[PDB]
């Protein structure tokens, strides 16, 4: 715990460890959720990770995200040191500049992308689904979870599937450090493996996302090596730690739902509406600012350099943005969420990451409609930027299934 800066009232300070928070054996979802509980002021302090505040409401947070003239990008990451050396593009940029990057990603991962790749993604999904389905049980983390949306990335980046457990390794040091490396590491490793294939990709170009992303045009010129890197890196990471862990919360939740399970068995047409409601519900990132001036916010004083954590995770769960938030409701009629960001950096992944979701639900529900928890099996979560599933083991009757 770092020492309080004067300008901090004490009336302000909870605590909170956004990498090890206090009730994380309840759920991840639900240990943040602490900071929403009525003893908790809409902004606070926390003394953890070098100290920093922490949007704890959907207003505050949707507010803060909007206004980037106060809350600037440039050092998006708790700890300080992490936000210091984060340069990936165009999360990094404050408006307008992250603009003409955003369209070149869009290139790559847009909708049009998507629809195009929906083949592969289905493809995919019932191959590792089918090679499941017999055995009547899997570990879902490392057989489904990561392998699944991993692939999907590694083929669109036209990489080999034998590199996935080295950077599947640095990405989540970035999220979730095991301690090992600092970000500064995590980041440069990653840099050193892109800039080598960024470079002969540039030399001869192939037709994958790194082809496209190292030849693209921005600001009416040659995209640079350094700024093709950058942003390839980021591509990276959300291709190998966001779908990968939401799929787990996803599926374990239905695994031990049984009931919702029914419901999407009956009317399968509802697995969109349940996807949006389970982006809600199991909500898993949270990154945010830095000030970039002394400002009043909601009457609190905040100074120029001041990190404020801003939980994607927390606005879909404040019960002032959805009456009984912890509660999975597929008819919620409107599924108030930033699961996805807000404001300038909205998610570019997006498009792909529903798709993936919801061709993973489909075909996990039309071929294993019935399937559980493995007997005694506790399933433990983790927390940092990206939270996750530790481990899901799952088991089902062969005999129920479809092949
Ligand atoms: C469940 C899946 C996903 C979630 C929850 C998620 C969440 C987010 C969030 C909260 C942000 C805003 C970050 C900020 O403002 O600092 C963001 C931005 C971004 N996401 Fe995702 N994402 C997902 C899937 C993906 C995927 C699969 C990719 C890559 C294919 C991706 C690529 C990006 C990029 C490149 C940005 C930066 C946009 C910009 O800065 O203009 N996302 N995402
Ligand atoms: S109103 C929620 C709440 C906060 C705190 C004061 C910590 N509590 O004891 C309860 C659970 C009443
Ligand atoms: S903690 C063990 C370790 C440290 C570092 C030098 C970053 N590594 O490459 C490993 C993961 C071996
Ligand atoms: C916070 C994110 C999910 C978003 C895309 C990947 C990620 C870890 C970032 O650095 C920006
Ligand atoms: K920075």
């Amino acid at each position: 715990l770092a020492p309080l800066p004067p300008h901090v009232p004490e009336h302000l300070v909870f605590d909170f460890d956004m990498y090890n928070p206090s009730n994380l054996s309840a759920g991840v979802q639900e240990a943040w959720a602490v900071l929403q509980e009525c003893n908790v002021p809409d902004l606070v302090w926390t003394r953890s990770n070098g100290g920093h505040w922490i949007a704890t409401r959907g207003q505050l947070i949707r507010e803060a995200y909007e206004d980037y003239r106060h809350f600037s990008s440039e050092s998006p990451f708790i700890p300080r040191e992490a936000g210091e050396a984060y340069d990936f593009i165009p999360t990094s940029m404050d408006p307008p500049e992250q603009r003409q990057f955003r369209a070149l990603a869009n290139q790559v991962v847009g909708m049009p992308v998507v629809d195009k790749l929906e083949n592969r993604i289905q493809e995919l999904a019932s191959s590792l689904i089918e090679s499941l389905r017999p055995q009547g049980q899997c570990n879902f983390t490392e057989d489904y979870a990561e392998p699944f949306p991993i692939r999907i990335f590694m083929l669109l980046a036209g990489l080999p599937e034998e590199d996935i457990p080295h950077l599947k390794y640095l990405t989540d040091q970035m999220t979730r450090p095991d301690g090992c490396m600092t970000f500064a590491e995590a980041k440069e490793a990653l840099y050193d493996y892109l800039i080598p294939i960024i470079e002969q990709r540039r030399q001869k170009p192939g037709t994958d996302a790194i082809s496209i992303v190292a030849n693209g045009q921005v600001n009416g010129r040659p995209i640079t090596s350094d700024e093709a890197k950058r942003m390839c890196g980021l591509l990276l990471v959300g291709g190998l730690d966001t779908v990968v862990n939401f799929l787990s919360f996803s599926m374990e939740f239905l695994a031990k739902s049984p009931e919702h399970r029914q419901e999407l068995i009956e009317r399968p047409e509802r697995i969109p509406a349940a996807s949006e409601e389970l982006l809600r519900r199991f909500s898993l990132v949270a990154d945010g600012r830095i000030l970039t001036s002394d400002y009043e916010f909601h009457g609190v004083q905040l100074k120029k350099g001041d990190q404020i954590l801003l939980p994607q995770m927390l606005s879909g769960l404040d019960e002032r943005e959805n009456a009984a938030p912890m509660h999975v409701d597929f008819s919620r009629q409107k599924v108030s969420h930033t699961t996805f960001g807000h404001g300038s950096h909205l998610c570019l992944g997006q498009h792909l990451a529903r798709r993936e979701i919801i061709v993973t639900l489909k075909e996990w529900l039309t071929r294993i409609p019935d399937f559980s928890i493995a007997p005694g099996a506790q399933i433990q979560h983790k927390s940092g930027i990206v939270s996750g599933v530790q481990a899901l083991p799952l088991v089902w009757d062969p005999a129920t299934t479809k092949a």
